[PDB]
């Protein structure tokens, strides 16, 4: 019959994600401009060296939004586990729930409107750029970043073999941040259609 305060919920819950996606948006277009000084085979070690801490910046930015929390201190891209950080700091690996929180706001609609972190920062999007010998395409962020912060600070002066090793992890880095970017996207075109139909009552 009334469905008032579970609108205003899912309004409240979808509005807080599109903010924290928004920057998460902007920190991974942040990298991606990184990667693509990092690119450049004239780097000096040093330079390659700072390009790796401006990376680890980012990469320690995009930790503290996936592990957000919401006013009440709940972890928002945790699905139904909100009590424990979602992200191990370290690894990036996610162990937060794996079924979305949903909201019924008709009779007949009902939102996600809790993305997990898995679908926000380990999940590519479906129109993803494949690696170029076939193998797996990367699905997790901190991973991305990690595997090119550890190759910038790696040292390759006049060694060939180094050098080859170091920007074949920086081009998957770069295939990866698109990939990434590209699902985080998406997301947000979900939230941005969920709060036109929440809008419209
Ligand atoms: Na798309
Ligand atoms: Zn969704």
């Amino acid at each position: 019959s009334q469905y008032a305060l579970a609108r205003t919920f899912a309004t409240q819950k979808v509005s807080l994600e599109e903010s924290v996606l928004s920057q998460v948006t902007t920190a991974i277009q942040t990298a991606q401009e990184k990667i693509v000084y990092a690119g450049n085979g004239t780097l000096s070690d040093d330079d390659r060296a700072s390009l790796a801490t401006d990376l680890q910046g980012i990469r320690d930015q995009l930790m503290n939004l996936a592990n957000s929390t919401d006013g009440n201190g709940r972890y928002i891209f945790a699905g139904y586990k909100t009590e424990a950080a979602p992200f191990d700091q370290a690894t990036g690996g996610y162990h937060g729930g794996e079924k979305s929180v949903t909201q019924q706001v008709d009779s007949a609609i009902t939102l996600e409107i809790g993305h997990t972190g898995a679908q926000i920062f380990n999940s590519i999007c479906e129109c993803a750029v494949p690696e170029p010998d076939g193998s797996d395409s990367e699905k997790n962020l901190f991973v991305m970043l990690d595997t090119a912060i550890a190759a910038l600070k790696t040292p390759v002066e006049g060694n060939n073999v180094e050098k080859e090793k170091a920007a074949a992890a920086i081009d998957k880095t770069n295939r990866g941040l698109k990939n990434s970017l590209h699902n985080v996207l998406e997301v947000r075109w979900e939230l941005e259609w969920f709060l036109e139909l929440l809008s419209a009552k």
